[PDB]
């Protein structure tokens, strides 16, 4: 495969997390998110009716897809993966299936995914899509409701505060998850990476259905291991997981295909660690724990030396900007390369 | 204590002498930028960003369309002040960028007319203060106005600032005459704010870089005409004041605080000046900025706030402690917690 | 079927009529509707161009799905059936097929059906959907143009004033009716009741096509007899029809809307109004008393007939005070 | 005075009550107004924060000033008196003094008083203005706070729920009442009638200041006996120049549940009785939330006209 | 076919070009083109990001579909063919597939094609649709990038200023072109004429796919020769092509847009403009006289060729006065 | 006066006509304006209720004050005079007195006069304001109702179709005219020229009141003769009036009394100041169907002829509905500039 040989040498990509959570920036009504500001709805059990009010404050006058792609290109990043829909269920593209999206529901009235697709194509960057296929806090049958024995970066995995009755993920899978995956894999050109997440609920068959649908629409798209249940083309390591040299040299009993930490089998020999510059995925006002240029440089070098890609995230602010400290960290790391 | 119903029975002078502690609010379009613009930093003063980065008015004005602070709640801000034992609240009606935070008939560059928010922030804070029994004060940039070709500061650019120049020297590069801005915008807006928001206890002017003694006097007399009990700070300039504002964050050492010595540049903003009435105030910040600044997390501790307040008050100096609201109209969590923490150290 | 045994014992449901007609409230340009305010467009032959202007006045700041469902629940009602689209053709949900709907066309910019679905699910009420499958005054090929020998609550059954040429219901059936039924039966979760109406035009095959489509998307949904042509799971009696003992003890024009019809499953329902209109009507204060509501309910239920009692929400999205008081009063008469 | 001789023979006028209260139509949160729907904010102590939400629902697509005036004219009404601002304090004209008004605060974004002024002038009806000078539930210092020993069509005369501190009408008088009276008596052409309330709170001096201001701006405007200043042009009789104001049903504001409309014959007979004694009949219409004359009101008026020949 | 015999005797139709280009009227930011105003994005290489801003200025308060159709009818025109989407890629109908359209993207918030469809039906005019199936300057994979039959020479017509990389029309064909053709052939009633254009990229198979899809959805729709590759029911001559007697009496590059081509059914049409532009152009006052229009029509018709005469509406939705007067004047020259 | 010596040598200025009429562009319901497209409301007796609909179509995304001033400057024009309010009564600035204005009533929501003032100041062009003090078709008491024996570029001078009863200009003078003049002479910096028009109704006292008000607010502002009644600082000739050599030499059209409220010919000028305002085509407002653009040579020669007699040439641009200078207008202006050394 051309995509396979490409991904093996791609080395470095930019990830983007952006959504309504970015406006809150890790604070709400005088209380804090966890280190993951994008989990704030769960952490503080924000009712959908309240969280939806953020739509009216979403008018990011500084968002400029071409400028973001240009920054990625100047840093030597070869692909960009963006949140089409995170756990809160809010789509960052024009979804016919669900009007809870950036185009229909906000004054911004623009398809963010559309703009980033176009910018990537112009600049010659490959384009990837993140989608929360399991969790959806906007849906009564969103995933996570069987997993609450496992601690989260919020409270529960699912929206357990608005929705307290019988739940069946199958219904959300059929009505929202699969239709939206069809939208994003149809409407934005060639997709090189599909980034799924936290497969807490979906069955082997549901993972397979997604896998097959993605490949039908996007034959060369690489799917990451967090689609769950062994249905994937490359392995995502844990959040910010920089494996020890020894373990990265082995890339290594039973594997839990739905765990998100550590190595898993990879027939194609493809691996990626997604990481953050500070400690959040979403923008977080009070997290100034930005990794230094030296740290970023060394993480990238270590991953790449062992055949692992580094997908480094930017959490855009409420105005659509790369935080200055994020940009300076990225450019600083780039300056340390020959 | 002989006043009309609805007024404070304590005379403003005796009140201010014992007031000890007030809240200041800085809020405007600069709060959206939060100390950054196009990948570049403000100075420590995020509200100075327009000058620091010479942002053209045509660009800066675009911020109006992003100003929809759905979490602004005047009653909640007043409640925080009151529970912390603050006895007054002083709010930016218009800062150096020239953008009004009230419904100005004189100038549509304001929060009511120019933003989707379409609400009179000063009006809401006035009403909240009245309901809670807090005295209400108004900050107004009478000299600098970066939205006005004749805004002040154009004679002062030999002196370093928290931006670049004192004036807007990038959009406006020709002949300038502050007198025109004084007549057309400054005096009319002062008349608005001193007329339309009830009883005003404090008038907080700033950086008197340009206005003449006569212009200072004209302001002083107009404020007193509209608001006979309003106390005016020393940064109106030229000796026209009722109380002395110390420097920004100026906590004088015991010896200086005791002596308050002057035997004076009336247009300087540092150090003591004469006060016939014996009234003094230090305005300070919880972090290092007046406006909200995303990258300034240097929040003073509860203990520091408590100690600063106690030190100032022991020497008869009031502490006016600022909150820079964010773009959504919120008190930053660390600021709220610092204030509540300081309150917990009293009893 | 679980839905069958449920419906047999459900006894009592709330119906909702709400639309652009609710703003007019039974008056337009100084003239009155009939007793049916929701028929005003036909009664007064309001041109579509004029009627559509109502969209801009539709901003019901007091609409609260949770509060409506809570009132139903407090009254012992076990299900709620709501107008997704009445005869005027205006959809009260986000229809991709047709932008003449509450989400796309009004400042309210909210999916009313979506909000009611969510509220019903949270409170454990079963949810039903009303759809005018035959009449559509917004469509040149809307039904009713073969039926004008039969008296109406307006003028004609069809829009005969904007559309005066050749008509063919098959075109509207294909392009609007079936696609919208697919939307409402796909996008709002489990649907327990489908309430069709006034089958003045559609063929046996068209009734069957709807029936099959509803069952495909909603296997447990019970369909009422006004789908027409014998394609149904339960019998709807006439509007406000409280049957006399002889007929009710015993329980055929399949497209008539009055009287009994065969019911293989033994399921029956009378839909009624608290006043005399389905839609909100400013000048109709003829509210049935608590005792009348109580007695109608008891009478219907003793024959195994469900009582589906309608509320016509006002232009602000409110239950009229007199309607709320009637319902709560009736509930107070149960021991 | 030309206005004096005119008013003596005018016989019949239309009054209009219209405001945010008209949207509620005598109900709020499942509770009733009294017979006076326009008093609902007081009756049910609706907080200003909640009541103000009505602004967003105010888009009366059927409001047509020319059509209202044409109805008045066809019935032989010679003047129209309209609510510029009722007790709730919401102005139905573009007020520079206060943005709580129909132009600035609603999607309708139109000056209702302006449109009615123009319509009256085109049709040759004299134009009159009603203004609540004492009560103002939108103002902390609105009047009524000395009068709560007297029962009302609501609860208290003042807003006693949002505003619970010291009250001094002098402040509202200076900042809102006098400035708004100056607006309405300046910006809408010749005003023939000024309709104020019976003063619960104003001083003699304040009533006099209003009288003098009106006459200064509108030298031919008639002031009636309600104003309380002790100088007036005509006597406002119960709710040689005289006028009785009345309603067609029992509410001033539109009230969905009041269908107690007076018959054509009643209106005809009442008007004839008043006119035989040299009393003008000022008959109110309460427009609905869409800006319409209720059908039964229109039918009553035209019916009464048909009984004259 | 009924449409075949109808088209043979129809003789005279109205064409409408209307879009964002109509606002610019051949001028843009200190530049101008006297070529076809609807081509201004290409002729002045206006970036999509700039051109899109025109959406916010599009509020044609004078647009009145009934009035346009009534003008056509009074002139004896028997059909109306309107731009659903021209080369700039902006749809003049509510497209689910692409929000770059007059309903979703402009304050006008109205379906222009929908309104014209309804107006035509009421007046008894047949309705036709123009769609740019090949060029689409809003799409990176829009057609035009393969120089048609002449090597290089500047003879590409894609958007080559915004989109400079490798291109594959098949992607746009699948994702935008075919879905939109399905929309317009599904959602606007009976379509009598399909007017395609400049087939310089699509394959014979792609032409066939369009042809078959149009016929599936609209069995009576006649397709013009500019669909390309021989897939058509009638021959479109060149723009404004008034053939000489010799050529007209006699009547092959299937993808050329000039001259005669074989016509099994004997159906032919020349589309022409009243001035020299299809879209409205501020500076083009070169209006043909009544006499010229009359004589062109007679010349075309005497050879069995229909005359499809275009109106370019202005930015307010109006027929330019000189255009209306030319058309009515030509009508006055008929008995 | 500095302004007097300045105006005498200024020679050449730009005028701007822009308003709701620019959207119609001289056509309405299939009917034509006269040569003056800005008079279309009167020509076709458009009811105010209908004309007001134009506000919702006014969103001129290509308006750029700096670019308009830059064109003026490139052509050697030394001042710019813009319509704050023409006969239709629609204000092109934020008027507190009247919400029928470009800021309050249109999606554009921008103060056109404010933007032009700022652009003029940055570029060092003097700034002038046009205001229709007499006619106002939006006001029942607008002027013109005594003058309908005299033909116009529409029908009547006044709005005689919406307003058919008794009229008294005094009311409009007090409530709209004087307050708006106060606004525009207060809120837009130093004003060098005040351009009034068609003084069909106002009295000598009313002309004087305006004159005094303008001078109070703008001491150095030069007021043109169309204020009426002899109350002026310089003489405006007729529309597009290029006087014959003999008359231009004498600065006189006849030997006796002048009519101070006529708009044609010379009048006395104590300060020796004169100006002809003219058009590039035949309309003041933008006109879709008027392509009768004067040639570069004509513009050059008109300017030279006027200037040789100490008469200024104030040449108008009628912006289109998008806020643009028509290309043919720009090309005529730059063409004329090219013919100067
Ligand atoms: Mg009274």
């Amino acid at each position: 495969s051309d995509t396979v040989e490409w991904f093996k040498q791609a080395k470095y990509g930019m990830m983007i997390h952006w959504g309504l959570y970015s406006l809150l920036g890790g604070e709400y009504q005088g209380k804090s998110s966890s280190n993951y500001a994008e989990w704030v709805q769960s952490k503080l059990q924000i009712p959908n009716k309240e969280y939806e009010r953020l739509t009216q404050a979403f008018n990011p006058i500084y968002f400029d897809a071409d400028a973001i792609i240009d920054l990625a290109k100047r840093c030597g990043m070869q692909y960009l993966v963006v949140t089409t829909k995170h756990h809160d269920g809010f789509a960052m593209y024009r979804s016919l299936v669900d009007p809870y999206n950036v185009y229909d529901a906000t004054p911004f009235h623009r398809d963010v995914i559309g703009e980033l697709s176009l910018a990537c194509r112009k600049a010659g960057l490959r384009f990837g899509l993140y989608y929360s296929q399991d969790l959806d806090w906007h849906e009564p049958d969103g995933g996570g409701y069987l997993s609450n024995d496992i601690e989260t970066a919020g409270t529960t995995w699912d929206n357990s505060w608005d929705f307290t009755g019988e739940k069946n993920y199958d219904r959300a899978f059929k009505h929202k998850i699969m239709p939206q995956i069809e939208e994003i894999m149809s409407n934005y050109g060639e997709i090189s990476v599909a980034w799924f997440n936290v497969p807490m609920t979906l069955s082997d068959e549901q993972s397979q259905t997604i896998y097959d649908t993605v490949k039908r629409l996007q034959p060369d798209c690489l799917i990451n291991s967090r689609l769950g249940n062994g249905r994937y083309d490359y392995v995502s390591l844990g959040d910010n997981e920089i494996p020890e040299d020894s373990d990265a040299s082995d890339k290594a009993g039973n594997v839990d295909y739905n765990s998100i930490e550590g190595f898993k089998p990879s027939k194609l020999g493809l691996y990626e660690t997604a990481g953050t510059i500070n400690d959040s995925w979403g923008f977080a006002y009070h997290d100034q724990n930005w990794k230094s240029p030296q740290t970023i440089h060394d993480y990238k070098a270590h991953l790449n030396k062992y055949g692992i890609n580094y997908l480094l995230n930017v959490g855009l602010d409420g105005l659509g900007r790369v935080p200055m400290a994020a940009e300076q960290a990225l450019l600083g790391a780039r300056a340390l390369e020959a």
